[PDB]
């Protein structure tokens, strides 16, 4: 699940991206700081096209950043030119290395694509070590695309709240302790409270990563999963805010050899929304 900087730029040099191979910027940031789109025009890996997650998302939900139709996710790829066949790789550039990138590997996998990576390091490292960048725009080929929702890999509403008296999974949190906690409010919105889902155990997705942006290593893994209790070879769902750094602990998982942590996409956003007040508690003392 992890390409190096290294393999990237050789593949890129050798001509290789194009059908076999695709390469994804998946960058989103909150209003107000960097624009996403507008950097990617400027500057992206030769070849690289841009994975919008405003647009290949269930527009019509109340909830954020939602999965789309398996129909939607699939013109929408499809157009940028990646079929069943294809190998894909999602990088985005935020400053700690990979913030959206997992949540784009993980939507290609719930809608049954095995083959994608995330370039281990992302932009930020791609630009550091100085390998090519262009602002020509990348055009290819339409392909078709086939998605097959993967159940498995995906948890609902209801099925977090069934799993509330049965403990069949365990939940882990990826957001920060203080929001987790209750002790510091949800960015991005009005009278939502932090505070967290009764039962989950909180893994920040920031320590999944080392100050340079690269992912740590399976071992160092491992050795995070052990400290929280997290027992790899029993269920496991992962939640945050709204299913985007939760993903991080799919692919940490990943990477310790366990394939199928599902993501509640929902995450605390539906949660706060939809759930009995009850199921949840907070520091702050609501």
């Amino acid at each position: 699940a992890l390409v190096s900087t290294k393999w990237l730029a050789e593949s890129v040099r050798a001509g290789k991206v194009g059908p076999g191979l695709r390469v994804l910027d998946a960058s989103w940031y909150s209003p107000g700081t960097r624009e996403a789109r507008k950097e990617y025009l400027e500057r992206h890996v030769p070849g690289a096209s841009f994975f919008d997650i405003e647009e290949c998302r269930d527009k019509a939900s109340p909830y954020e950043v939602m999965l789309p139709s398996e129909a939607g996710f699939a013109d929408y790829v499809g157009s940028l030119g990646i079929s069943n066949d294809t190998h894909v790789v999602v990088y985005d550039g935020d400053d700690l290395g990979s913030f959206y990138a997992p949540r784009v590997w993980w939507m290609f996998r719930v809608f049954g694509h095995r083959t994608v990576s995330v370039l281990n390091g992302g932009f930020r490292n791609w630009l550091k070590e100085g390998h090519p960048v262009t602002s020509e725009p990348s055009r290819p080929e339409p392909a078709i695309f086939k998605a097959t929702l993967n159940r498995s890999l995906l948890k609902t509403y209801e099925q977090v709240l069934e799993n509330l008296e049965s403990k069949r999974f365990q939940l882990v949190d990826s957001r920060a302790q203080g929001r987790y906690l209750g002790t510091q409010p949800e960015p991005d919105a009005v009278g939502l409270d932090s505070g967290h889902i009764r039962g989950s155990v909180n893994m920040p997705f920031m320590n999944f990563l080392t100050e340079d942006g690269f992912e740590k290593s399976p071992e160092e893994l491992r050795a995070m999963f052990e400290a929280k209790k997290v027992d790899l070879t029993k269920p496991l769902i992962a939640t945050c805010r709204k299913g985007v750094t939760a993903c991080h602990i799919a692919l940490a998982a990943y990477l310790c050899g366990k394939p199928d942590v599902a993501i509640y996409d929902g995450s605390w956003f539906e949660w706060f929304h939809r759930a009995p007040p009850e199921t949840w508690v907070s520091q702050g003392k609501g």
